[PDB]
Formats: C-alpha cells, structure tokens, sequence
C-alpha cells in the first residue's frame, strides 16, 4: 500500500541526483514514477534534496496553499528542483515533458502525525 507521505516521496522526491539528469529526465521520471498512467499530468516537480530536508519544511514558514487551505509551508532555503511541464505536442497516451532546473523555495502541504509533506503545492 502507499501512505500519503510515500505518495509524496514517489511523486516528488529525487534525492539521488542534485539536479535533472538530462534532456529526457522528465519523460523518463514521469514514466518511471507512474505519474502518466491514465492521463498526462500537466506539471510535476521533483525535489533534489534529502528527504529529511524536505520533511523539515513542515516546521518552517506557514503560508496559504494555492487552494487557500492553511496547512502549507514554505522552505526557508531554496532547494534544487526540476519542474516537468507538458509540451504542446503532449497528448495522452504520448505524454512529453520539458525539463526545467531551478533553485527555488518550495511550498508543501503537510498532514498527519508525524506531520509530513503530502502534496507539492508550488515553488517561489
Ligand atoms: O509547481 C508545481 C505545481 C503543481 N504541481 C503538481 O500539480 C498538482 C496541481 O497543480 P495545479 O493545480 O497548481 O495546476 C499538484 O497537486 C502537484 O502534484 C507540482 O508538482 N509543481
């Protein structure tokens, strides 16, 4: 089974690299993390930081989520991330992504006990 925390790890953590592996990083990762199985996900962010560093964000700056909920947290430091965004040709079942490397503050939604990230909200 997959807990909300483990889902977040599968969708959003890639600690094994400090930055996106190559041109095809996103196509490969969106496939291998099983994100595009029933539709193309329009955007998905992978975080190139330790799991402990990301979990630590739930203790940092409380901010409003994009949906207006109040269980979101912005990282004090910026973090190495890759945004995978669909290209114009992308169309289920043939999802295609552009890979954009960035260093931004991340915003996550935290839930549970222990209080851990369950959604990747935004970067800024
Ligand atoms: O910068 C972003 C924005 C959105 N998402 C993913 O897209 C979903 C919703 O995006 P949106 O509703 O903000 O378009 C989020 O739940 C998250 O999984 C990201 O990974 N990175």
């Amino acid at each position: 089974k997959e807990t909300a925390a483990a889902k977040f790890e599968r969708q959003h953590m890639d600690s094994s690299t400090s930055a996106a592996s190559s041109s095809n990083y996103c196509n490969q990762m969106m496939k291998s993390r099983n994100l595009t199985k029933d539709r193309c996900k329009p955007v998905n962010t992978f975080v190139h930081e330790s799991l402990a560093d990301v979990q630590a964000v739930c203790s940092q700056k409380n901010v409003a989520c994009k949906n207006g909920q109040t269980n979101c947290y912005q990282s004090y430091s910026t973090m190495s991330i890759t945004d995978c965004r669909e290209t114009g040709s992308s169309k289920y079942p043939n999802c295609a992504y552009k890979t954009t490397q960035a260093n931004k503050h991340i915003i996550v939604a935290c839930e549970g006990n222990p209080y851990v990230p369950v959604h990747f909200d935004a970067s800024v």
